[PDB]
């Protein structure tokens, strides 16, 4: 690992002080529980959600993007207590977020930002409620394809039943748009978790 | 790094403004040991990291860092540091023959060829500077310097490293992460299909009016060959076509410019 790279997750972990990340003594605690997805395999999908948002709200708060959350980065501290607790792990990709002779992609760029965690949030919460994945495709490059045009369904084998409010929730993450995404206090403030 | 934190003025001497710049300003200085001549640029840092003016240390390290691996014949070279209160000095290989442009201007219009010649050096440069993977990111006609005017096959510096660059799960990404295109080496044969283009006729391709016109223009590729500048070969034109592409990805790469017919 490029150090510059290895300099950044140090300095993000020496930065971050929550009971839903994990934590850094020298260069981290334990973390037992395993892939929290495992363990599993609405009302407590919404338990462990409120966890995660929790750390990401956090984590904003310092103007820190993650840019890997997916489900084998979120673990449990013990599998086996009576309110289990999750711990957002696996920084390696996180980031403080901040012409007649220019060329297009300069004039028009637009730089990534926490909005991307969001997304990931909505991801993660589709497949939360059901067992499958939204963009999920034959070939990578389908699946890529799926992620631009944001190209899913909510499925009947699985949603017939799911709530209007977590289906809003997850429409309200799953937009195109960064700037139209809810953000992580307005996540926190919907209906469906609150 | 630790630049030389001895006194400059200890070890040259300075004369002349040759260069202005937000935070910048280039002097011509003579050099005590030596008796040799340079061009020595003076820096001016941020009070605090916190602080509008002055120019950052990470940007500072980045340019001195990247000025001095490079060794070409068409690129600006560096000869030493020094360092102080309030500024970072370069020390600078002096290019005296002023802007490649205001030479041009001077004289009859050049034959396709004449151009042609000064372009080779241009690219040549960007070759050397594609295969460190840096990204110039400035290619402008007022950083393509002649390093003497007075001689019969003046040379070209490309010189300005400020904005220089080393150029360095899809389940769960956000769009604007799979659409993400990083800057890169294609951003600098952009800016070299601007220059071919000036350099040809004396117009901008993209300028219009106003700022805004400009901008417009530059992000729908909204260009011409204007018949009274450019009625120029078929090759020359397919060449600044062939750059002038918005997909980043569609544009010739510098190789493929240096292999392009109205080239080779």
């Amino acid at each position: 690992v490029s150090r510059e790279d290895i300099e950044r997750e140090v300095s993000i972990l020496k930065e971050i002080q929550h009971p839903n990340v994990i934590t850094l003594h020298e260069v981290l605690e334990l973390v037992a529980g395993g892939e929290l997805f495992d363990f599993l395999a609405e009302e407590e999908a919404t338990e462990f959600l409120k966890q995660i948002l929790n750390g990401v709200y956090y984590l904003h708060s310092l103007q820190i993007a993650h840019f890997d959350l997916k489900p084998e980065n979120i673990m449990l501290l013990d599998r086996n207590v009576p309110k289990p607790r999750i711990k957002i792990i696996d920084f390696g990709l996180a980031h403080k977020i901040d012409p007649e002779f220019v060329a297009p992609e300069i004039v028009n760029y637009e730089p990534l930002g926490l909005e991307a965690d969001m997304w990931s949030i909505g991801v993660i919460t589709y497949i939360l409620l059901s067992g499958a994945s939204p963009f999920l495709g034959d070939t990578k490059q389908e699946t890529l394809a799926n992620v631009s045009a944001v190209n899913y369904e909510f499925e009947d084998e699985y949603f017939s039943n799911t709530s209007a409010l977590a289906k809003d929730f997850i429409r309200r993450l799953l937009v195109k748009d960064p700037k139209k995404r809810m953000t992580i206090q307005d996540s926190l403030q919907h209906p469906w978790i609150k």
